[PDB]
């Protein structure tokens, strides 16, 4: 045999076995060292954070710390999945526009450190598209650290048209802390950040129209929701519920001058060959945890419709599984009969070295 699928994100690792419906292990992408054992990984590092210095080896989707990434992978195999990686083909994921040296190092580590019999690296957005049951479309993938638009045709990403936006879930969490503090609460500490992340994931939503929603919130309590803090205090969340994710559509709310996600989607489509643009408009797939806000699909449909030609058929696909669709795509790909010739084998590695990844992946 059974292949392993490891989707390594800025915030969370999603890992499991090809053929499972969902990842067995989902844990924070963190390694902590004493300010016992020599290091801790994942939730244990999080729970023991008070006595550790934490490192986050994936930044904006890119692996930036190889010693700590090795610790994350080792923890995934040995602790979380209870597998010997030398016994399983292993499929890893990577960010769009991942540098060649980076994919080489991933490959080197899998074969030399973990002794895998075979491996493959796939682009996260491409896997998400596969999970949606198609090979052509444009993915908006938004996680904890980065957002990308990735147009894909007949299974392959179109690098010249990929858009990267360094605004994602962590920025939204921080903004929600800020605006709840402005309301008169105080959310400033590291523990309070975790609480506000929960508030964000439970109560936020994307308004179909920002102004209408602000007006409703100003003139009634109909949008207000209660939230109980760990210690039992009950607070009220009002327009913050939709003001937080509104930032995706209007990054200026946090002082970023970037185009919002509807505009980046349009701009990415317009970088592609005119002949495939209708295929992209008709197959906008949302992926990643920061696309989980209720209302986001209807809002994207509205905004893209306003930008596109009047005759254009537009469809937003926002699967309920989209927190884990990258992982699911890896699972179905690794399981597919026609994929089995595509693995990089140990022999292929021994006879080419790490740069085999550019040819095979
Ligand atoms: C219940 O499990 C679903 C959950 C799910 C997750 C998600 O993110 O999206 C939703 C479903 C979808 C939006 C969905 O919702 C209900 C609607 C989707 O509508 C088209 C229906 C999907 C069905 C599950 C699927 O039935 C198995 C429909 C089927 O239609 C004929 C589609 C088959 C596709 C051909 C297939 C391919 C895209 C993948 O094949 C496994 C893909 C890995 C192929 C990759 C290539 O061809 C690469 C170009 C080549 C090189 C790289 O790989 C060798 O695509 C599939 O077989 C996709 C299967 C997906 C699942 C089994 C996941
Ligand atoms: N229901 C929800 N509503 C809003 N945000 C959510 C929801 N569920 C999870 N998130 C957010 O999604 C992010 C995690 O998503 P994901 O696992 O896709 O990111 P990642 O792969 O770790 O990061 P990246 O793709 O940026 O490298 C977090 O910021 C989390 O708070
Ligand atoms: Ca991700
Ligand atoms: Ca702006």
């Amino acid at each position: 045999t059974t292949a392993l699928v490891c989707d390594n994100g800025s915030g969370l690792v999603k890992a499991g076995f090809a053929g499972d419906d969902a990842p067995r292990a989902v844990f924070p992408s963190i390694v902590g060292r004493p300010r016992q054992k020599d290091s801790y990984v994942g939730d244990e590092a999080q729970s023991k954070r008070g006595i550790l210095t934490l490192k986050y080896p994936i930044e904006h989707g890119i692996i930036t710390n190889w010693d700590d990434m090795e610790k994350i992978w080792h923890h995934t195999f040995y602790n979380e999945l209870r597998v010997a990686p030398e016994e399983h083909p292993t499929l890893l994921t990577e960010a769009p526009l991942n540098p060649k040296a980076n994919r080489e190092k991933m490959t080197q580590i899998m074969f030399e450190t973990f002794n895998v019999p075979a491996m493959y690296v796939a682009i996260q957005a491409v896997l998400s598209l596969y999970a949606s049951g198609r090979t052509t479309g444009i993915v908006l993938d938004s996680g904890d650290g980065v957002t990308h638009n990735v147009p894909i045709y007949e299974g392959y990403a179109l690098p010249h048209a990929i858009m990267r936006l360094d605004l994602a879930g962590r920025d939204l969490t921080d903004y929600l802390m800020k605006i709840l503090t402005e309301r008169g609460y105080s959310f400033v500490t590291t523990a309070e950040r975790e609480i506000v992340r929960d508030i964000k994931e439970k109560l936020c939503y994307v308004a179909l129209d920002f102004e209408n929603e602000m007006a409703t919130a100003a003139s009634s309590s109909s949008l207000e929701k209660s939230y109980e803090l760990p210690d039992g205090q009950v607070i009220t969340i009002g327009n913050e519920r939709f003001r937080c994710p509104e930032t995706l559509f209007q990054p200026s709310f946090i002082g970023m001058e970037s185009a919002g996600i509807h505009e980046t989607t349009y701009n990415s489509i317009m970088k592609c060959d005119i002949d495939i643009r209708k295929d992209l408009y008709a197959n906008n797939v949302m992926s990643g945890g920061t696309t989980m806000y209720p209302g986001i699909a209807d809002r994207m449909q509205k905004e893209i419709t306003a930008l596109a030609p009047s005759t254009m058929k537009i469809k937003i696909i926002a699967p309920p599984e989209r927190k884990y669709s990258v992982w699911i795509g890896g699972s179905i790909l690794a399981s597919l009969s026609t994929f089995q010739q595509m693995w990089i084998t140990k022999q292929e590695y021994d006879e080419a070295g790490p740069s085999i990844v550019h040819r095979k992946c």
